[PDB]
């Protein structure tokens, strides 16, 4: 009888059995809201929270298996109605990028992610603002739930770096949490992390999906949530959601001034390739400290082949590039290189720890 | 331990698939799977959450594939409820059976238990209807003093007994709540039909809600019933029943290959009755009309009252099947000769009085 109600979810799952599915992409942003409220709602261990969770997985799986769900349009609409339930940053009117994948790649490298954000934010003109998660900023003494939609206009001015916990932010996803541990099985809800940001005036983002098959919708949907801004979707063609030590890269370039697709090797960047093995996490205690005390402190050298700096530098030389309007690789690199002998990137990541103590 | 969420989750994956790689035998042992933790959920605690969650997502995606259309899957679910099943043991006329889905979103009169009923005074006929006998019930019948350890002493005295479905099917009690948590239809919803208890049944009409549905629900059948002389009715006007109104189709399943032909209340020398004129009137309401005005004989052919009429074509149509013919008119005689002779009161009175001294 109510909009928000188990009856209006269950008609909308009743469109996704018809054959063809008869559910729109605005159906799906409108279907989510039931789910939001339906699920924020819950009267723990009542009767109506079994039939929620009932008719919330028998919808969140019907989406799945017609494939709706990575459609630009339901991608996009699916963002937005997420988007909702959110804590948006408020700022008062140099480049801003972030850097993140879709995860699902079944992979464990290092968090080069948050690595090669922490090198670009030491370049002179780049501003970073990562939204993430992880962990590892986490391991370098400073509270990361201290960083929220109040705290973060505090942090924005003095700041050439800065890490957005997403469950900090996206009470919305908070309210899916449970039930998708319950599903084990993906669902709409394994691809919005990173059209999530939070903070409207970032200009720039590569955002790492996990297969070639949802690149270029995703590309699309990255448009629809986040217009006018330039943007790489990266898949690594080992199977990785960000610029691949090993073998090639593809490059979906959103282009607002202009779609147009282009290959990454390492070889471009003047590197030697590094199997995923010599590239792995430690976990994120070992990978703060390798970051901190070796890679930020200036322990490895472009032409070292070391692996993992290796790695971090060429992610680095990617967020530069776009950030400048050039595919001038090397020129990237040499930058990077610059952000941590320099000392300037382990200045910038300290300075946003000591910036979050303060608050 | 094997029947666990974690086992039920790869079953569930096996149908995310493109293609979908859950086998028919697949689709039976992930319901064993479901049946088991669904009897473990007793509380609205975290585990039952999280049950509730894995089931809802399996039957979802069956629903969303259409395999729970096809006849291999439907007969394995049917098989997999079965083994929750208290089934009768017989000792080794023609037996038969009329029921359907259900699920045409209509609400007409009790006509499959009256044509049962009737059918069951035509001398060298024997009935064994399975239903979800309310109407029995208020009939002055204890329904629960029939089941797997009482139906062979009703056996060998009786020409008509009815066998309450919910008394017999352990499984499906445990699935009530989450298929009325889920409001869609799942493969659920057309096993009544394919879980009788007694094997010893020869012929049956089983009613199914959709043309689309019903050439696989035939070869269900025929799976489910390999011993079975079977007609599969849609009538047009959307109903698990040979309709008072337009026509019906009838897929017949001889096990001797799906034959068809079509039923039109004129082939029975019968006047064409709207729905509206067979509405159920409710189980207490539906006994006494069939107990007063139609098993009394205060209604005849030629009378074209709706209830009475929409009873004699179904019994008509159980007769022929009986027979091996298509004589719908000779069907329609000794339909109304089961009636008058008195013969259709006291057969489903011996039945009453069986079920008393039990
Ligand atoms: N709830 C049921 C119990 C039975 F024994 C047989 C069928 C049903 C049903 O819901 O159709």
């Amino acid at each position: 009888h109510h909009h928000m109600s188990e009856a209006t979810l269950l008609s909308y799952t009743k469109k996704l059995l018809a054959s063809p599915p008869q559910l729109s992409s605005t159906d799906l942003h409108d279907a989510l809201l039931v789910i939001l409220s339906l699920l924020q709602k819950c009267d723990t261990n009542s009767d109506e929270s079994l039939s929620i969770y009932t008719k919330v997985s028998s919808f969140l799986t019907a989406l799945r298996v017609t494939k709706l769900d990575h459609k630009a349009e339901y991608i996009a609409e699916a963002a937005k109605a997420v988007l909702r339930h959110s804590d948006l940053v408020d700022l008062p009117l140099p480049v801003i990028l972030d850097i993140v994948g879709t995860g699902g790649d079944g992979q464990n490298t290092f968090n080069v992610s948050t690595s090669a954000a922490i090198v670009a934010s030491g370049i002179q003109g780049l501003k970073i603002c990562k939204h993430g998660g992880g962990d590892l900023i986490g391991t370098l003494g400073c509270d990361m739930f201290k960083v929220n939609s109040s705290t973060v206009p505090k942090l924005w001015p003095d700041n050439t770096f800065m890490f957005l916990l997403a469950p900090f932010f996206h009470h919305g996803m908070g309210h899916v949490s449970k039930i998708r541990k319950f599903l084990g099985i993906p669902t709409v809800f394994n691809v919005l992390g990173p059209l999530l940001h939070p903070v409207s005036h970032v200009n720039k983002r590569i955002l790492g999906v996990y297969s070639k098959e949802l690149a270029p919708e995703y590309a699309k949907a990255a448009a629809l949530v986040y217009p006018g801004s330039e943007t790489f979707i990266v898949w690594g063609h080992v199977g990785l959601d960000e610029v691949s030590p090993i073998g090639k890269t593809t490059v979906w370039h959103i282009d607002p001034t202009s779609l147009k697709t282009f290959q990454l090797e390492p070889s471009m960047f003047g590197l030697e390739e590094h199997e995923l093995s010599k590239c792995a996490s430690y976990g994120p205690k070992e990978n703060a400290r390798i970051l901190k005390e070796e890679v930020l402190s200036g322990k490895y050298h472009l032409g070292d082949n070391n692996p993992i700096y290796d790695y971090i530098l060429m992610n680095t030389a990617v967020l530069y590039c776009l950030s400048q309007g050039h595919q001038n690789w090397k020129e990237g690199i040499i930058k990077a290189e610059e952000s941590i002998h320099s000392g300037n990137a382990l200045r910038s990541l300290e300075h946003f720890i000591d910036s979050v103590s303060s608050l």
